[PDB]
Parts: C-alpha cells; sequence; structure tokens
C-alpha cells in the first residue's frame, strides 16, 4: 500500500526535475499540470474523460464549494471523491485567494476574512476544517495572496500574516488525526516581487515544516518577465527535497519557463475556461476556432495531439458548434485542451529524464510563437 | 450487405409489432425511439454515448443545419455521418414543420414557403435536394403540418396540398440516382382529425408508394385522449407490410398507448429538452432533480435503470449540478433520459416478442402513474 505521502525525484537537469508523489489515491507524476473544478466537476468532461486525458489529479473548488452545497453536506454524502466520482488525488485551495478576488465585501483581519456569498467566515482553522469534510488529499494553508504591485511595507505585513497563519494552518491539520495521518499539507511562500521577504518567508515554512511548499503571490498581472525574475530567487529558497508548486500558472510558456526554474506542480483554469471560449491550444501556438478560416477546415485541432476529439472530429465541426452554442463544443474544445496540456507535461518528463529539456524547451518556443 | 430498405416484421400483439428495419449503414430495431438533433449534435452527448444508450438511428435537424452551417457546406465536408461522427442511419425531416412553427415571417404557396432567418425558401425539391446534401438514410416528404384545430374545409385543403407535395417529393427523390439507391423516402399522412381526410391521404400516398408511412398532424395541442382517437382509425389505413413513424411523440405513456395502436418509430425532443431543465424519467414516473427532496438523495436518478449515469452517480450529486449550471449535470441528465427511453423501447419490442406487451402496458401505467 502506498504512502500518506512521499515524493521522490528520478532525474533532474538544471534546476528541473521529474519524478513522483505517491499518496494513499494514487502517484502523481512531475512536473504535474493538475485541472481545475468549478463545482464539485472539471468543467463539460467525465472524471473518466478527465483520466483520459492523463491527469493524475484535480483540484476541488473550495470556495465554490462551501457555500454550495456546502462542506458538511460533502462530508455527509461521503466526501468530495465519491461525490462526483474521481478516486483519485484531488488537491484543494484554501480559499481565501478567491473570497478576495471574487467576494462583494470582504472584511479582513488577524482572525481570518468576513465575506458577503455572491455571510460567511473563513480563518486558517475553519479552511482546513473545510478541507477536512471535502476530504481533500492535499490542503493548502490559509494564505493572503497580496496585491501586485504591492509596496514593500504592505507586502512584508502581509507575508507575516500569512505564515503567522501557516503555522495555525499546521496546528489545525496536526490536531485531526484523520486527516494528519491520510492527507498533506502544503505551505505557500508570499513576499511579493521582493527577494528579502521571499527569503524570510521560505524560512518561516521551512522551521514549521511541510509537505510540499507553494509559490504564492505569482500570476496576479505582473507579466512573464517579471514572475520568471521572482522565481529565479525564489525557488531555490524552498526545500529542494519537496515539490514545489506555482499557484494559478499559466499558459504553456509559462509551464515551461517555470519547470526550467524548478516548479514541480501546476494548476490553472485556462485550458478549461478558454476552451469554451473558443481557444484551443496547438503545439503552433493557440487558434481561435471560432474565426471563419476554419469553417471548411477538415484537419483536427492539433496535426499531432493524440487526444479523442483530434482523433475523430475535424476544425470545421468544432467551429461550427461553438459558433451555434452547443454544450459538445463546450465538451470537445476542454477535452483536446486539458489533453494538450497533460501531452506538454509528458513531455517536459520525458526531455528531462532523458537530459535533453534545455533543447525541448527552445524547440517548443520556437515553433510555439513561429 | 445490407439492402437499401427492408422491413420485416418478427412478431405481432393485436395492433403492435416488432421487427427490423435494416438499410445500408445498419440495422434498426422496432418499435424505434429515434433521439433528435440540434445543429448536427444530439445535444450534450458525443455519438458513442448515443449508441451506447441503445439507440439505433438518430434525427437531424434539416431546418437548423440548411441555415447553420448550410447544406451545401456538410456535403463539401463530406456529409452529416462524417462531420458530426454517427455513422448510423440518420432520419432527416423535411423542414417545413420547424419552419411554420419557429421562422418570424412564412409565405406560403403551392410552390412552398419563404421564410426570414431568426431570407430563405423551401419547395418540396428544395426540400428533397437538402436532405440529399446532408446524406440522410431515410427522407421525409416535404408536408405541411395542419395547425390545430383546423376547420374540415382547411384540413382538406391542407391535406391535398400535401398530397400534391407528397408526389413532387417522390419524383424529386427518384431523379436523383444515388440517393434513390442509398436512401429510403416515408410519406406523410395528414387530414387533421377527420377520418374521412385520413382516409384519402392514406389512399393517396399508397398509390405514389413509399418506404414508409409517417402520420403527421398530431402532437400539435389535441391531447392524448383526441391523438389516440386519431391513431385508433389512422394506422390501419396505412399499408401494413411498411413501417409506421408517428412525428414528434412523445412521453413514455404517448409511446406506449401508440405502439398499441400499430406504431413502429417515434422521435421527440422530449428527453434531451426537458433533461437539460431538470427532468428526469423513472418506472415510478418522472422527476424533477432541481427539487430540494433531492439533495441528500444518494440513489440514481432511477432504481433500476442499467444506464451508465445509474450506475455511477447520485441524485443529490446530479441536483447539485443542474442547480450550479453545470454542463456536466446536461450531459448525465440526458445521457440517462435518452437511455431510459431506449429500455422503454426495449421492454416494448421484448414483451411484443414474447407476447405480453398488454400486460406490460398495464403494468407500465399502474407504476408510472402511481
Ligand atoms: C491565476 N493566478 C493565481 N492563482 C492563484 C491562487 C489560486 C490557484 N488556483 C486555485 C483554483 C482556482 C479555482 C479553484 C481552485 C493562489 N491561491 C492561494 N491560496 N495563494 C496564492 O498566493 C495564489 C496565487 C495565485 N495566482
Ligand atoms: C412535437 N410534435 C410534432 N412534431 C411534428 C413534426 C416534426 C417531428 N420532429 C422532427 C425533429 C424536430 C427537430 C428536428 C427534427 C412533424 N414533421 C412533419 N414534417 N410533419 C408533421 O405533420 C409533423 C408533426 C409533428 N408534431
Ligand atoms: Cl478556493
Ligand atoms: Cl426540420
Ligand atoms: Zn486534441
Ligand atoms: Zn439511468
Amino acid at each position: 500500500d502506498r504512502p500518506r505521502f512521499s515524493f521522490s525525484i528520478a532525474a533532474r537537469e538544471g534546476k528541473a526535475r521529474t519524478g513522483t508523489i505517491e499518496m494513499k489515491r494514487g502517484v502523481i507524476r512531475t512536473p504535474a499540470f493538475m485541472p481545475v473544478g468549478t463545482a464539485a466537476t472539471v468543467k463539460a468532461l467525465k472524471p473518466e474523460t478527465v483520466r483520459a486525458t492523463g491527469a493524475d489529479i484535480i483540484l476541488g473548488n473550495t470556495y465554490h464549494l462551501m457555500l454550495r452545497p456546502g462542506a458538511e453536506r460533502i462530508a455527509k454524502l461521503g466526501g468530495l471523491h465519491s461525490f462526483m466520482g474521481w478516486d483519485r488525488p484531488i488537491l484543494t485551495d484554501s480559499g481565501g485567494y478567491q473570497v478576495m478576488s471574487l467576494s462583494s465585501l470582504t472584511k479582513q483581519s488577524e482572525e481570518g476574512v468576513t465575506f458577503k456569498s455572491h455571510r460567511h467566515m473563513l480563518s486558517p482553522e475553519r479552511s482546513i476544517e473545510i478541507q477536512h469534510l471535502l476530504g481533500s488529499d492535499i490542503v493548502m494553508a490559509f494564505d493572503e495572496c497580496t496585491p501586485y504591485p504591492a509596496t514593500p511595507s504592505r507586502a512584508a505585513s502581509s507575508m507575516e500574516r500569512s505564515m503567522r497563519w501557516a503555522k495555525r494552518s499546521r496546528d489545525a491539520f496536526d490536531s485531526r488525526k484523520e486527516q494528519a495521518e491520510n492527507a498533506a499539507l502544503f505551505g505557500i511562500q508570499q513576499g511579493s516581487v521582493f527577494e528579502n521577504l521571499r527569503q524570510q518567508s521560505a524560512d518561516a515554512l521551512a522551521e514549521i515544516g511541510f509537505d510540499g511548499y507553494a509559490v504564492g503571490g505569482l500570476a496576479v498581472g505582473e507579466g512573464q518577465d517579471e514572475m520568471f525574475r521572482v522565481l529565479d530567487f525564489s525557488v531555490p529558497m524552498l526545500p529542494d527535497d519537496k515539490p514545489h508548486y506555482l499557484m494559478g500558472v499559466g499558459k504553456p510558456d509559462d509551464i515551461v519557463g517555470a519547470v526550467e526554474r524548478g516548479i514541480d506542480m501546476f494548476d490553472c483554469v485556462l485550458p478549461t475556461r478558454s476552451g469554451r471560449n473558443g481557444q484551443a491550444f496547438t503545439w503552433d501556438g493557440p487558434i481561435n476556432i471560432r474565426n471563419a478560416r476554419f469553417s471548411e477546415d477538415l484537419k483536427p485541432l492539433d496535426s499531432e495531439c493524440h487526444c479523442a476529439v483530434c482523433q475523430k472530429w475535424s476544425r470545421a465541426y468544432i467551429h461550427h458548434l461553438i459558433r451555434a452554442g452547443e454544450i459538445l463544443g463546450a465538451m470537445l474544445m476542454t477535452e483536446h485542451n486539458i489533453a494538450f496540456y497533460q501531452q506538454l507535461m509528458q513531455k517536459i518528463r520525458d526531455s528531462i529524464s532523458e537530459g535533453r529539456f534545455s533543447q525541448f524547451a527552445q524547440d517548443f518556443r520556437a515553433r510555439y510563437f513561429a
């Protein structure tokens, strides 16, 4: 039987790593892309389809689920895995990021955040409890994602609060025997774009001790150049022997560059959200299938993609479906986009394992941006 | 290799029949339920899923497809079968019924109907041509579905026009060698609720000669009692050795009673349309999954249904999905409802084959309306 949590690194190239996370509910191949759910579902896909694309783990949506149908109700029905029919690992975010981005009126304090549903409270203790009620396998500490840009003073005060909340998250998780024995807990580094604050945050998280370490506070408007600059110094501050999770990233080129900088795990709504809006990812860059140039194009979305959509249906058909507002259009676009992301991760893993990831990154960028 | 068209009756009980239609693209078990597409898709289902529910044939949507993406374009892309990925028989309606129900401004004449898209003309010749361009296997004659109620004079004039159009449909179909050799053509009986007009229409259609005969002009507001009364005298007027197709019907109890009256084929948007709106069919009658009573119900939609939805997911989960507006909710409701309809048809076929259909009908009604 698998352990509660074990991360093993099988091969390395520069800062990039490939390996596996073993958990009770399954193995996660890294670098990993984790598709993101909306309301106990990955949009427009059955769980068997999500698995068929190559996903080893998905994200649940703590913020949506605590409001509807409610975390207690999901627990009463047997937990999120049973409820939605996904029996493999699930990671849950801690909810505050989405509260601060989506909620109408927020009130923040040392205790947590109160907010009005689009009233509810969210504290480190309540966040960990909700994630337990959902039955999450990878639990995120409750943090504050500092807005960008932030002054050094405000970034420091925010990061300091997040580190106090990280300790409260650790203690809440450890107090609950079933959660501590069966799930894993990740800490989230903050500190905005400032190296000294990123270092203080990394040091605080390592002193507490976590199963994995996320880089928080990025993909919040700073742009790729700045994100990469912050990753350059921030990832080496985290424990080398634990997974590194870049939250909310990102486009294919963001993922490649982040792996070059030591990131092992990614989540992003982009492939699911933008597929419904007509954007399809291809090795030659994204296309918008709604464009009239595809109305009679009999080729698949991408000429090399191995997914079931590209084996069966044409650009012309999917163009028509999306233009007509048909549900099958969203289903096919979403399956292809998630499958494309998984094929990207597989090429990344294979190229690191073979010591040719730097060349893969160069070749990928030349063709994707040609 | 299968013939162009062969209908064989394997067993009979009273007016009910069970058997098969063999066509080049597959066998159709009768009595048959034919799921209805919207715009080159059966809503929210891949074709493989439609087939998995038990469907042997589906309906294309001539009215929608002639407007978008256009019949000529579909032909240029290889036909509707290739375009949507369904390789089995497709029946297409002739388009006038939907024009008269959906179009904003209509102008009717002996030549056909002109209308504005929500300008285009539709005549017997153009209707048959569009169905050819789509690559339909079962082509419907171009008719006029008389509004209900209709005076005897107006019903007669309308039926007479439909019979002239039926002859024009026959000749257009026969002129096109590839269509005549590979597809089948059905005539449509009209005459409103009037026995003498139904008889004149049946006689006119039999003189022309068709591969199958539809009962048109019903399910247009007359209610089940009146529909059944008209079927009682109308179905025996059609050739016994050809299939009898009741257009646009219907609810499960409508289907059972129509089979008792000699109907072999059915199409209806109800299972697809109403599933998206939360109505699920069960052997104990329909339920609305949005009702709060299902919020914590761990049972499947129906306790006996063999479909994949009822094997995996609970009422509580589907309730949540539909309340949340999630695409997966529509997917699961639609798959279950179409599968339920196919299981109904299978029970009908098996009970006729075993000489116990009358008992099945009685048992079905007692439980469905309990
Ligand atoms: C898109 N950019 C971005 N996302 C971030 C996220 C959310 C990652 N995605 C989670 C899913 C969203 C819907 C359900 C869960 C962040 N989350 C936390 N806790 N902290 C961040 O600093 C944090 C930072 C992030 N930046
Ligand atoms: C719902 N009631 C009803 N439908 C009838 C229909 C349409 C059957 N359904 C076809 C699908 C609808 C969307 C795409 C094809 C009828 N069609 C014709 N041609 N004539 C009728 O008298 C006729 C009569 C009908 N009565
Ligand atoms: Cl969340
Ligand atoms: Cl039509
Ligand atoms: Zn693909
Ligand atoms: Zn079912």
